[PDB]
């Protein structure tokens, strides 16, 4: 049941997470949230739906097509991983294993670049549409006397949604599993001092590293989930007047939707990441037991 897309996302310098799965960019999630956020501001809603269709939908299609072109690269990468995870059943030797691992690095790097291609052009267009949203909300008929009904409704919706899951169970699992993996790594350093290298040892070593890599990605998403949830909850605690000016209202709208979009974008990924760890963990335990047979009779 292997599927690298269950966990493989790419973070960077700024902390942005580019995902290999729909909707790929968090801004796209945000634009979808705004769409039904302003559903009761009638003129703003019709204008937004029109602008969304002209800008966001062709952009998503271009991104989706790019991701689709990366599939052959993804396939080659996953076939390499399959060899590295099951070397004994592949009947591959140590030397060819090391070459395969070398190939894996190149293939992971090549897939990442195929996925992150045009990242800058994509971000620019999302930024351009985001600025366009500000002027679209000028269609909100109130000017200085804007009522905070819609904001309070959506906030209540967001608050109830982030309360539905306890994020602490993800965090504690990742942290606790990470620690046991770090123990495993240290243990294997002692193993290589006592036992001649083989593909089982190499596989344990590889599987431990990619499990740590998955945790790193999972921690990145966990940070976004916590950031999004706490800020949503914070908005509820802060007092707002029954009446605010429109310029304020736009920011209240946008801040709310952005906090939830951030939460939602990473929450979806946090789930499947856990299932991937279970798959790898089961294999790792089997790899450990296989190695025991080697050590025992030597
Ligand atoms: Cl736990």
């Amino acid at each position: 049941g292997s599927d690298i897309l269950r966990y493989l996302d790419f973070s960077n310098s700024s902390g942005q997470i580019i995902s290999t799965v729909y909707p790929f960019y968090v801004q796209m999630n945000y634009f979808a949230e705004i769409k039904y956020y302003i559903t009761y501001h009638y003129e703003a809603k019709k204008n937004y739906d029109e602008a969304y269709n002209q800008s966001v939908n062709p952009l998503m299609s271009s991104i989706q097509n790019q991701i689709n072109s990366c599939v052959p690269k993804k396939a080659a990468l996953e076939k390499t991983i399959f060899v590295l995870e099951y070397p004994e059943n592949h009947n591959i030797n140590l030397s060819n294993y090391e070459a395969k691992h070398n190939e894996y690095k190149q293939q992971l790097d090549a897939y990442k670049n195929c996925v992150q291609a045009n990242m800058e052009s994509y971000t620019d267009r999302m930024s351009k549409f985001n600025e366009k949203i500000y002027s679209i909300l000028n269609s909100v008929k109130c000017t200085d006397a804007c009522e905070t009904d819609t904001y309070e409704i959506m906030l209540e919706i967001y608050v109830e949604r982030v309360k539905e899951v306890n994020h602490n169970n993800y965090v504690n699992y990742l942290s606790t599993l990470k620690a046991s993996l770090q123990l495993g790594v240290t243990l294997m350093l002692k193993v290589k001092q006592e036992i001649d290298n083989n593909v089982t040892i190499s596989a344990i070593n590889f599987l431990q590293e990619e499990m740590l890599d998955i945790i790193t990605i999972g921690e990145a998403h966990t940070g976004k989930i916590i950031h999004g949830k706490e800020n949503v909850l914070k908005l509820q605690n802060n007092n707002i007047p029954p009446q605010v000016p429109l310029s304020t209202l736009k920011k209240l709208y946008f801040d709310s939707a952005n906090f939830y979009a951030t939460y939602k974008f990473s929450l979806k990924r946090a789930d499947t990441t856990t299932a991937a760890l279970k798959e790898k963990g089961k294999l790792l335990a089997n790899l450990y037991n296989k190695l025991i047979t080697y050590v025992s009779e030597k």
